[PDB]
């Protein structure tokens, strides 16, 4: 009566196949890693792409490991990073390259859309934040720059649905991730005809978006037994929010990985002029609970620094960084210059120099700049969100790999002046498992699932310190 559910969670920096064991009567939820594998950008023929074939093989390797162990798999579910897609021909073969959202093909196109359609028009239709790599702009790039591919395209699948298709042979268009495209009309939960038209994409390439929980199809162990593949809240951030142990209207989340996604949950979207000016997004959530959030460039900046300076001990870097004084180097991490510069360290240094600040040069200084700059932006955004909804927050839940950074957890609490609760680490995996359990009739809703997480996961409390360096800094930049 315990259920064995497999979650595939693909992030920009890593993929993971994990196995959960759940039994309702016990309120016991355990999670084991089956297969962890690298993911990251590839330079391929002058483009920045994903190696989808290696990701698919890695997923299969993990699934086949569970099968060969003789475990009765009750379900499988897949979540990935948002926005990106794979084009398919009439026989399901890939068309063109699997270009990544970090690619520069889209440069200038978001401004073009605003000029031709109207910024307010796009925002009112979609309720989605302006990011220059939104799918809306990617499809414009594709149809403009690669017209010869167009007749060959039968379907476009967002990344999670692409892998679900490779496992089942069936196509799906999952709602929570569909909303990341800036192509879904917020009033209809269906593709917006005017936005599709501008992109050059064909409505026939898609299907009506379907809310999480449906059985997409089945996958088969080397044995022959049919295992349902479930559409989960397939946008990784949507899954992370599900597993965040939010406690009522006064709780916010910070989903911390490659990106930092800071937001709250709402029954209704915010598309007013305040939201528009703040560039706030209203992403689709399980249960129709909007994820009202902002993208923050996040630990991407550090990932790049680590590779450039050949740093292989991140815990040591964090410990060293703790000893450096705070707020000497402040950049705006959300500046477009940081999306994909060739030289991240140089870009951070240039930004600091431009602002008449000392230059962060040691490994620990670069890390310090990143952590303080993120924490100040966290405080800015949390303020914007509270102001927008007309309600303060009493706790901030930090989840994701980033929630292991105890330095950044405390900086966030101190800058925001809010209690921080860190954990679970693998929130996307857990929310993916949650929806699967719901389709199995083992769990009733997201709120019930969060009660499980809160009695199962390791949660660490960071109390705001009013006398901290960053708290003192924030106090000064108010008056
Ligand atoms: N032991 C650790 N201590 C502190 N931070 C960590 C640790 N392990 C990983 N991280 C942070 O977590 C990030 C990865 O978070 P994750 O949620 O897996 O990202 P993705 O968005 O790629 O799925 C890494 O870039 C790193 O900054
Ligand atoms: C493309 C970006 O990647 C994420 O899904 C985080 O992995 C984020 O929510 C999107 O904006």
């Amino acid at each position: 009566t315990f259920r064995n559910c497999v979650a595939v969670d693909l992030g920009a920096s890593s993929g993971r196949v994990m196995l959960a064991r759940y039994e309702r009567e016990c309120r016991s939820l355990t999670l084991r890693e089956i297969h962890r594998f690298n993911n990251g950008l590839h330079s391929q023929n002058g483009y920045v792409t994903w190696d989808v074939d290696s990701l698919e093989s890695a997923i299969r390797l993990g699934l086949n490991k569970v099968c060969a162990a003789g475990i009765a798999i009750d379900s499988i579910g897949i979540d990935t990073w948002g926005v990106d897609f794979v084009l398919l021909d009439q026989q399901g073969q890939r068309v063109g390259l699997p270009v990544a959202y970090r690619d520069s093909r889209t440069n200038g196109l978001m401004a073009q859309a605003q000029q031709q359609l109207g910024k307010r028009d796009i925002y009112q239709r979609s309720g989605i934040q302006f990011l220059p790599f939104n799918t809306l702009y990617q499809l414009r790039a594709l149809t403009e720059q690669q017209p010869e591919l167009i007749p060959h395209i039968a379907h476009a699948l967002l990344m999670p649905d692409y892998f679900s298709y490779r496992l089942t042979g069936k196509m799906n268009w999952e709602y929570t991730n569909a909303t990341t495209t800036q192509l879904v009309n917020i009033n209809s939960d269906d593709w917006d005809e005017s936005l599709l038209a501008w992109s050059g994409a064909n409505k026939a390439w898609f299907g009506r978006p379907t809310h999480p929980g449906n059985v997409i199809g089945h996958w088969i162990c080397p044995q022959g037994n049919e295992i349902p593949v479930v559409a989960v809240a397939s946008h990784d951030t949507a899954s992370a929010v599900i597993a965040s142990p939010l406690n009522g209207s006064r709780a916010a989340y910070l989903s911390s990985g490659t990106w930092s996604l800071m937001g709250f949950e709402s029954q209704t979207p915010f598309t007013n002029d305040t939201a528009l000016a703040a560039n706030i997004t209203n992403e689709g959530g399980a249960e129709g609970r909007y994820r009202v959030l902002k993208n923050i460039m996040g630990l991407w900046l550090l990932q790049r620094v680590l590779q450039e300076r050949q740093i292989n001990d991140l815990p040591a870097l964090i410990a060293a960084t703790q000893a450096l004084p705070a707020c000497r180097f402040i950049i705006n991490p959300n500046d477009d210059r940081f999306i994909n510069p060739d030289e991240m360290c140089s870009e951070i240094q240039a930004a600091c120099r431009e602002m008449a600040q000392p230059i962060p040069e040691s490994d620990a200084e670069l890390a310090r700049c990143i952590f303080d700059s993120l924490a100040l932006l966290y405080a800015d955004v949390l303020h914007e969100l509270a102001q927008l909804r007309g309600e303060d927050f009493s706790q901030l839940h930090i989840v994701g790999g980033g929630c292991q950074n105890t330095l950044l957890n405390q900086l966030c609490a101190d800058a925001c002046g809010i209690r921080v609760i860190a954990g679970p680490v693998e929130a996307s995996t857990l929310g993916n498992i949650g929806i699967q359990l719901m389709t199995l009739d083992e769990l009733n809703n997201v709120d019930d699932f969060r009660q499980v997480v809160s009695t199962t996961a390791n949660l660490t409390t960071f109390t705001p310190n009013p006398d901290s360096e960053i708290a003192h800094y924030v106090a000064l930049i108010h008056s």
